C-alpha cells in the first residue's frame, strides 16, 4: 500500500526493527490463559468471552483487561496467528477497542503448537524458554561478546550456561523442560519416519535424562536394550526402565559400548575440537559396522530465504548467543568432523520434523 | 517427514524466534559493521568488515570475525544483506564455513539504518524501539493486563513521561527519537501535504524547540506559528523568526490560532484525555480553523498487510507504553472529532511511513 519505494523501503526497515512484538505478544495470550480458550473454543469469541472463561480471579479493572486481549489478538490477527469476525453491536459496547462493532477470534493451525496441555504435541515448554527473560537479555548484549569474542550469554551473568544453571533452580527447570519438550516430539517423529533402529542390539542414548526416549524406542523394538548414558547427578534421579541401564559419566571421558550412539543436539553445543573427542570416544565404543546417530539440524551452504534455512539459521544465532563457538552446521561439516573422528566415507541423512535430521555416520 | 503438520510447527518456532532479525540488525549497527556495509564499494568479507569497522586491536579477531560472519549469514536469510560465497585459494580462519569464504553487501533497506548519511534514516528512533529499558516492558504485559494497567508502569511504577525524568539517558534516547521521525515526516509534509496554505497562524501543540515550526514558515513565509509546549520546554527554546514561543498545557488551554498540529500526541491517550484535548482545540481555532492529526490510521479490520501489520505494532508499543494510549481508525478519530464539536468535514492525506495527516474543521 506503501506510495512509492522509498515509503516501502522505510516500512520494511520498520518492520525488521519491531519484530520482537508477535513473540512477545504471543507470550502474553498464552499466560493469559486465552491461547487455551482459543484452542478449545467451539466458535469464534469475543476478547471478553476469552478473558471470562480463562480468568478465574476476580479482576480489579475488567473492561480494561478485556479491550487490552481484543488490542492483542487484534495484532495477531493481523498476523494470521488467528481468526477474526467483525460483527456489529446492537446496544453499547467496551470489551473490544472500537466503535460499533466487536471482534471475534478462532485459533489458526499453527495455535496448536502452543497448548499447555504440553503433551498434546505442543512446542509450548520450549516456547517458554525461548521467550525466557533471562535469556533472551543476553540478546542484548551481542555487540560486547563480539567485541571480546565471548558467548553472549557469558558477557551478560560472567560463566557458561552451563555452569550458571546450577546457580538458578527456576531456568535450570525451563531448560530441562524445553528439552525433554523437543525430545519427546522427535521422538515420536523418528518413530514414525526413521528406519535406523532397525537390527540394533544395543542403542547408547547419550544425555537420556531419566530414558524416556530409549523406553519409548523399545516400545517399537522390543528386542533392543538401551544405555541411558548422561551425568552421575542426572542418572542418580532417575528410576528403572525395563530394557534400560542407566549409566553415569562424561561423554568426554568415555561413552559405553554399544551397536549404535545417539547424540540429540549434543554437537550443536561444541566447537570443532570437542566434537571431534565426542566422535572419537563413539568410534572407540563402537563395533565395526557400529553408527552414530545424529539428531540436528543442518544449515544449507548457502543462507536461503526459505523458513526451513531461516529457522537453522536462528538456531545457529541461538547457538552464538548460548555458548558462543556452539554452532549449526552443514552436512558437509558434520561429514569432516566423523571422518575427524576415523568414520567412513559413508553418510546418511533422513530428514525427520521441524527441521532436525537423523544423520548416520559408520564406523 | 515435511507436510502441513511440519510446516505448521515450523511456522510456530518462527512466530516465537521474530525477536532474532532486529537484536541482530542492533548488534551489526553498534559493532559499525552496518555502517561499513553502507559506505561500500563492494561485497566485503566479514574480516574485511570487521577490520574496518573497529579501530582496536581485539582480543580474539578471528573468533569476532566469524560471529560477525554467522550474523551476518542469518541477515542473508532474510534479505537483509546480500552475500556471495567463493572458494577459499586455500583455508580460511574467519568465515564459519572453511572450504568457502562469504561476502555480503547491503541490501537497500539498509539506508534506514545509517548513522549519518546525508539522506533520511530512521535510526534513532530504531535505538529507542530496540532500547533495553522499553523492551524489558513486553516480558510484563501478562501482569499489567490483568491489573489493567500500561506494562510500562507495571515495570518501572511510574508513567513513562515521569520516567524519563529520572533516567536522563533514556530521556535523549527518547527525545532524538521523536526528533528524527518528527524531521522525517515535516519534510514529507512540505513535499506532499497542501493543507498549510492560507494559514495565517498555526499552532504546534508540543512543538519542542519550534524546529518544526520554523521549517514550515522556510516554506510559507507569511505564516506565523505559536510553539507550545511545557513550560520547562520552552525554557530551554531558542528564538525562531516569526514564532513565538508559549508555555502551558495542552490540558488547560491551547494557544489561538487557524490551524494546531497535533503530531503522536493523540495516540498517548485514551478517549476521555483526547476528548478534552479536542475541546481545547475547538475553542482555540477561529471559525473555518482546523486541527491537523499526523498519525498512522488502523484498518476497520485486521488486514494482514504490510502496513496495518505496522500500524498494529504500533499499537500494542503504545498498549505497552501507556496502556490506555492506542492507534485509532478514521472512524474513531471522526468521533473523537464530532464529540469535540468539529463539523462533519474530513480530510485524510497519507505522508509517508504509515503516517497520515487527517483534518478536522470548526
Ligand atoms: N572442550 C573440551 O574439550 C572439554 C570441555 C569440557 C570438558 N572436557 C573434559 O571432560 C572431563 C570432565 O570435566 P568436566 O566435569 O568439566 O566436564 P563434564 O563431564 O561436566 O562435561 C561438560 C559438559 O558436557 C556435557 N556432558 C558431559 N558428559 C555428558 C553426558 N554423559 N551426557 C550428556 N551431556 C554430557 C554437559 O553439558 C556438561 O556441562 C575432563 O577431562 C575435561 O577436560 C573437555
Ligand atoms: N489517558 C489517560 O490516562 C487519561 C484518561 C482520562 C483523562 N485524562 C486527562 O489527562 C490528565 C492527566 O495528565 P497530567 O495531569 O499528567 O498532565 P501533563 O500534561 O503534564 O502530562 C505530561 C504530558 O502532557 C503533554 N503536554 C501537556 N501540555 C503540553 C503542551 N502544551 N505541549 C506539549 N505537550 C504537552 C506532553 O505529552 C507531556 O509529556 C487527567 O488529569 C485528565 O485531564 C487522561
Ligand atoms: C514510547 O513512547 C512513544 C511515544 C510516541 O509518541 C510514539 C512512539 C512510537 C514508536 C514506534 C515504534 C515502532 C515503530 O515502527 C514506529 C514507531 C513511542
Ligand atoms: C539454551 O541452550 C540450548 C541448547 C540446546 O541444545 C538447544 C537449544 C535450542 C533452542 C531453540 C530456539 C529456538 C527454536 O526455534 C528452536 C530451538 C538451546
Amino acid at each position: 500500500s506503501a506510495r512509492n519505494e522509498e515509503d516501502e523501503s522505510c516500512m520494511f526497515a520498520l518492520k525488521l526493527l519491531g519484530g520482537f512484538a508477535v513473540p512477545f505478544t504471543i507470550k502474553a495470550v498464552i499466560e493469559l490463559g486465552v491461547m487455551d480458550q482459543l484452542l478449545t473454543a467451539e466458535r469464534a469469541m469475543s476478547a471478553e468471552e476469552l478473558v471470562a472463561a480463562a480468568v478465574a480471579a476476580q479482576l480489579p479493572r475488567p473492561e480494561v483487561a478485556c479491550t487490552m486481549v481484543d488490542r492483542l489478538l487484534r495484532f495477531l490477527a493481523s498476523h494470521s496467528v488467528v481468526r477474526c469476525t467483525t460483527e456489529v453491536v446492537v446496544g453499547t459496547d467496551d470489551a473490544t477497542t472500537t466503535t460499533c462493532c466487536r471482534r471475534s477470534y478462532a485459533a489458526s493451525p499453527v495455535c496448536k503448537w502452543f497448548a499447555r496441555n504440553g503433551v498434546e504435541d505442543s512446542v509450548l515448554p520450549l516456547g517458554m524458554m525461548i521467550l525466557n527473560k533471562t535469556f533472551l537479555d543476553s540478546w542484548q548484549n551481542i555487540t560486547d561478546a563480539v567485541l571480546e569474542g565471548a558467548a553472549p550469554f557469558e558477557k551478560t551473568y560472567g560463566m557458561p550456561m552451563f555452569e550458571y544453571l546450577s546457580t538458578n533452580g527456576p531456568l535450570n527447570t525451563v531448560f530441562h523442560e524445553a528439552m525433554a519438550n523437543h525430545s519427546m516430539i522427535i521422538t515420536k517423529k523418528l518413530l514414525k519416519f526413521f528406519r535406523g533402529f532397525e537390527g540394533l542390539d544395543v542403542l547408547v542414548d547419550v544425555g537420556g535424562g531419566n530414558g524416556t526416549t530409549l523406553q519409548m524406542i523399545r516400545g517399537q523394538y522390543k528386542n533392543m536394550r538401551g544405555i541411558n548414558y548422561d551425568l552421575p547427578h542426572v542418572i542418580a534421579q532417575a528410576a528403572p526402565v525395563e530394557g534400560v541401564e542407566h549409566v553415569g559419566g562424561s561423554m568426554f571421558d568415555n561413552i559405553p559400548r554399544g551397536n549404535a550412539v545417539l547424540l540429540k543436539w549434543i554437537l550443536h553445543d561444541w566447537d570443532d575440537k570437542a566434537c571431534i573427542k565426542i566422535l572419537k570416544n563413539c568410534y572407540t565404543a563402537l563395533h565395526v559396522r557400529g553408527k552414530v546417530i545424529v539428531l540436528e539440524y543442518v544449515v544449507p551452504d548457502e543462507p536461503e530465504p526459505t523458513l526451513a534455512a531461516q529457522g537453522a539459521f536462528e538456531l545457529d544465532l541461538t547457538m552464538l548467543v548460548t555458548f558462543g563457538s556452539g554452532k549449526e552446521r552443514t552436512q558437509r561439516e558434520f561429514s569432516e568432523l566423523a571422518m575427524e573422528a576415523g568414520f567412513s566415507r559413508e553418510f546418511k541423512a533422513t530428514y525427520i520434523f521441524a527441521n532436525v535430521w537423523a544423520l548416520e555416520f559408520t564406523k
